[PDB]
């Protein structure tokens, strides 16, 4: 680890450590996480991460450079990226991100997330703090997990999880999604649930208590309860009221109650709404 410099601890659980640091001979400004190395005919399970990152090499997902194996001790160097969307969503509070911004990042995280889901990977746990931005306008999928190896705020877990289901579909993530995205228009969490019930109640006060006819299967599932407070769906239009039409007819689709008929990230690509998609940079 003699060339990083400059190094600064960014993140920490109890599994990992991450850091920003500059290498002094090459120049270039990397992230460096540090994972500690236990005794090891079982694989070590820091390999599963390091997989993955290589399966998924893309230009919207976080980019590994370098493994250093130092001591009891493996660093995995990631290409720097400046900051989270969590933290660019608190800058631009004051003045809303610029829709074309918006239309660009959401573009983007559904590239990403498509070329994931043709490789049969579930993110599972979308989230502002999990996506990364740069200089340049570009947004890139990261899982900035450190509590674990590869193998809590519920605001983008889908109803089916919330309800029980034994299988995730890759019908999670478009969800998870779908709630960033509106949150990038309105400025505040769509459904920002404290507990599992309170969770699910938010996002059913929102779009209505979801019955057979919406969501066939609903009332069969583990945690369902006949017993569940009754909302009628609210005026979509006043759900995300700075959206036009093209805007809240893929936000209803990602939203859709039930995962068989929720869009899918490659259909959501070719969706009216980015017609006219371009590339801004942020202002940082
Ligand atoms: C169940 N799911 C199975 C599939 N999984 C894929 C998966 C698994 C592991 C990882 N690892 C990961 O981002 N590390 C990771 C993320 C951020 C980080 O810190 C950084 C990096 C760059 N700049 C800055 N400022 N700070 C360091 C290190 C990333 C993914 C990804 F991107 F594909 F989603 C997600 C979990
Ligand atoms: C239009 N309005 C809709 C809301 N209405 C009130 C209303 C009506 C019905 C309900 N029903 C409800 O929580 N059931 C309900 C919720 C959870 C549950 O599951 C549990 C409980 C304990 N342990 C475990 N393991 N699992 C069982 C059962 C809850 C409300 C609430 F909370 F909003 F006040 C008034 C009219």
């Amino acid at each position: 680890m003699e060339n990083f410099q400059k190094v600064e601890k960014i993140g920490e659980g109890t599994y990992g450590v991450v850091y920003k640091a500059r290498n002094k001979l090459t120049g270039e400004v990397v992230a460096l996480k540090k994972i500690r190395l236990d005794t090891e005919g079982v694989p070590s399970t820091a390999i599963r991460e390091i997989s993955l990152l290589k399966e998924l090499n893309h230009p919207n997902i976080v980019k590994l450079l370098d493994v250093i194996h130092t001591e009891n001790k493996l660093y995995l160097v990631f290409e720097f990226l400046h900051q989270d969307l969590k933290k660019f969503m608190d800058a631009s509070a004051l003045t809303g991100i610029p829709l074309p911004l918006i239309k660009s990042y959401l573009f983007q995280l559904l590239q990403g997330l498509a070329f994931c889901h043709s490789h049969r990977v579930l993110h599972r746990d979308l989230k502002p703090q999990n996506l990364l931005i740069n200089t340049e306008g570009a947004i890139k999928l990261a899982d900035f997990g450190l509590a674990r190896a590869f193998g809590v705020t519920l605001w983008y877990r889908a109803p089916e999880i919330l309800l029980g289901c034994k299988y995730y579909s890759t019908a999670v993530d478009i969800w998870s999604l779908g709630c960033i995205f509106a949150e990038m228009v309105t400025r505040r969490a769509l459904f920002p649930g404290d507990s599992e019930i309170d969770q699910l109640f938010r996002i059913f006060r929102t779009l209505g208590t979801p019955d057979e006819v919406v969501w066939p299967g609903v009332t069969s599932m583990p945690d369902y309860k006949p017993s569940f407070p009754k909302w009628a769906r609210q005026d979509f239009s006043k759900v995300v009221p700075p959206l036009d039409e093209d805007g809240r007819s893929l936000l209803s689709q990602m939203l859709h109650y039930d995962p068989n008929k929720r869009i899918s990230a490659k259909a959501a690509l070719a969706h009216p709404f980015f017609q006219d998609v371009t590339k801004p940079v942020p202002h940082l």
